[PDB]
């Protein structure tokens, strides 16, 4: 019925931004279009994470894919289209696009974590919220590496 827990990628430093917020119900879709973090950059690294934490290594990996061949253009130029799908099968896809050219690249991830576990992930987030948001303030915006 419900996302029980968010879900986004990782953005420069090591940053979670969430594309699907916990209880979203569900089916679902959301899109972000995204850039590049460095110069000439000729692809993104995208990295699939659940959890609430303001950092992507306190939160869950899901899954990684790339996304390369576009062209070198200067930071925060590049057009990069990221689509969070999550069905009613239990199925949730993971697109990106680069919107200049039409390249893409997908990730498909299944329900194949405890009730519990997923309430102390929460719990865990709101303990941690202002060290979380400290770091977060420090190291990030829509940038990708
Ligand atoms: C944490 C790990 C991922 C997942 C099983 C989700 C994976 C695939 C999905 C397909 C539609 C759902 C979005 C799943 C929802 C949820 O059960 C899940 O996010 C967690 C919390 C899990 O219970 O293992």
């Amino acid at each position: 019925d419900v996302a029980p827990l968010s879900l986004g990628l990782e953005t420069a430093g090591g940053v979670m931004t969430a594309l699907i917020k916990r209880n979203s119900t569900i089916p679902t879709k959301q899109t972000q279009i995204f850039t590049t973090y460095s110069d000439n950059q000729p692809g993104v690294l995208i990295q699939v994470y659940e959890g609430e934490r303001a950092m992507t290594k306190d939160n869950n990996l899901l899954g990684r894919f790339e996304l390369s061949g576009i062209p070198p253009a200067p930071r925060g130029v590049p057009q990069i289209e990221v689509t969070f799908d999550i069905d009613a099968n239990g199925i949730l896809n993971v697109t990106a696009t680069d919107k200049s050219t039409g390249k893409a690249n997908k990730i498909t991830i299944t329900n194949d974590l405890s009730k519990e576990e997923i309430e102390r992930m929460v719990q865990e987030a709101e303990k941690y919220k202002a060290e979380d948001e400290v770091q977060r303030e420090r190291v990030s915006k829509n940038a990708l590496e």
